[PDB]
């Protein structure tokens, strides 16, 4: 593993950590949600992010941060403001732009040094 | 090693970075998958196409794409869709539409001018 794999192991598992139930652990088929796919285009889940950090697929902070914005924003997307996904989406949005915000990779960063 | 050679070699890498444990680096025979050679006719692998590229067998991208697709759809068609093997080669067959896409291809012609 590299230092950045590690990094990013530990924001995910931070996150999921906030998924107790796994709503967004496995990606979101057909069958679990009528015709989800005819909807959201780009699919996202925590375990597809965990295989690509697996596989060293994403080249910096930055990307993966995408592919969690992408997640939350499909579930907030299939989902009205009164479902528990749509809830549970916006609170890990925004904590996980607060975990890996610009001042705390800028401090991270520093103690790099 | 010429020009071609060397193009297709660059693909392949960056197909199998997407497979870091190598289900797809081998043949799947009868041993490995119960009643393979039933469901698929024309098996095909990651060693195969390095084997071609090797022996320069392969005359376009067109003719590499297509033993590229094959591997996929082999794999789409025997596993089900609730399987590793299924996520991965559908994974891979997205990488590969993006990677050599007409467009990409395209653009890759302009610069060798
Ligand atoms: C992230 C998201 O949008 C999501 C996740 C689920 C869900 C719920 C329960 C298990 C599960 N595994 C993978 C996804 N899920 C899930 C289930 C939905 N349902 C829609 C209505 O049918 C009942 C379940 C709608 C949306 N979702
Ligand atoms: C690409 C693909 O369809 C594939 C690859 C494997 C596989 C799995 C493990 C070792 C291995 N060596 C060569 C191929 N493999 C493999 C194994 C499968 N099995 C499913 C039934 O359980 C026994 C193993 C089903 C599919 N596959």
């Amino acid at each position: 593993s590299t230092p950045i794999q590690q990094l990013l192991e530990h924001f995910l598992r931070q996150l999921q950590r906030k998924d107790p139930h796994g709503f967004f652990a496995f990606p979101v088929t057909d069958a679990i949600a009528p015709g989800y796919s005819m909807i959201i285009k780009h699919p996202m889940d925590f375990g597809t992010m965990k295989d690509k950090i697996v596989a060293n697929e994403y080249k910096s902070v930055t990307e993966f941060k995408a592919d969690f914005k992408l997640m939350c924003d499909n579930a907030m997307t299939y989902n009205r403001p009164d479902t528990v996904y749509y809830k549970l989406a916006k609170k890990i949005l925004h904590a996980g732009f607060k975990m890996m915000s610009k001042e705390r990779l800028l401090a991270l960063k520093r103690s790099m040094s």
